[PDB]
């Protein structure tokens, strides 16, 4: 934890931007594991990136949202179907908020024992989502990169700040590996963290899903991580 970090529960949140805020839940193992999703203001409303390991955490993840922002959540959007970014979906649809998530995300969401998003997200043959799937999306840029943690993982660019979240599929600039792959495409994995790169040329910070923020150097590092496969 850093100075200006916010402890919230077993929840931590910091600030990245004026209107984007970090959100991190832990699953204590028998270490713990970081997961990290994103809290966006756009004018009047709340947007969300990935839920946290739990229901009970993704609803602590609303009521710090009540009790810091105090504006309703529009929408969430969940990364890929694993339980660090959707093992939270019945805490949202209890609170009444729209989900969304790749449709073979939501393909794949059963088959993992979870609950598929109530929103399907289709995409381009280059990644760029589908605009008529992803309505009133405000600042969130929507990019499925191609296969590489998952089949089945996105990444979002926020339009009007210099943030991109890569998810789970880009790694810290020291990171010793890739973290799980064993759902992974080992062949397609390095493209796909350089089309994140290239579609968001300009973020300068980069956030993941289990490191703290970095710069650049975690697409590159982690596309040299995966031309080693
Ligand atoms: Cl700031
Ligand atoms: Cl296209
Ligand atoms: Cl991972
Ligand atoms: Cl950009
Ligand atoms: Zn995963
Ligand atoms: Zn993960």
């Amino acid at each position: 934890m850093e100075t200006g970090d916010q402890r919230f529960g077993d929840l931590v949140f910091r600030q990245l931007a004026p209107n984007v805020w970090q959100h991190t839940s832990y699953l204590d193992m028998p270490g713990a594991v970081a997961s990290n999703g994103l809290i966006v203001r756009d004018g009047g409303r709340v947007l969300v990136v990935d839920t946290a390991w739990t229901n009970d955490q993704t609803a602590q993840i609303l009521n710090w949202i009540k009790q810091e922002i105090n504006l309703p959540v529009a929408l969430a959007v969940v990364t890929h179907a694993h339980q660090d970014k959707m093992g939270g979906m019945d805490a949202l649809h209890a609170a009444g908020i729209a989900t969304y998530a790749n449709a073979l995300s939501n393909q794949l969401a059963p088959q993992e024992g979870m609950v598929a998003a109530q929103h399907s997200l289709t995409f381009a043959a280059n990644g760029w989502v589908e605009p008529a799937t992803a309505p009133n999306f405000g600042p969130l840029k929507v990019f499925y990169p191609g296969p590489g943690h998952t089949s089945d993982n996105i990444t979002v660019g926020i339009d009007g700040t210099d943030i991109a979240f890569g998810g789970c599929l880009i790694k810290d600039s020291k990171a010793k590996s890739l973290g799980n792959l064993g759902d992974a495409d080992t062949e397609h994995y390095a493209a796909s963290a350089r089309a994140f790169g290239a579609a968001f040329p300009k973020a300068s910070m980069i956030v993941m899903s289990h490191s703290a923020p970095d710069s650049r150097a975690a697409i590159t590092h982690t596309a040299r991580m995966a031309d080693k496969l």
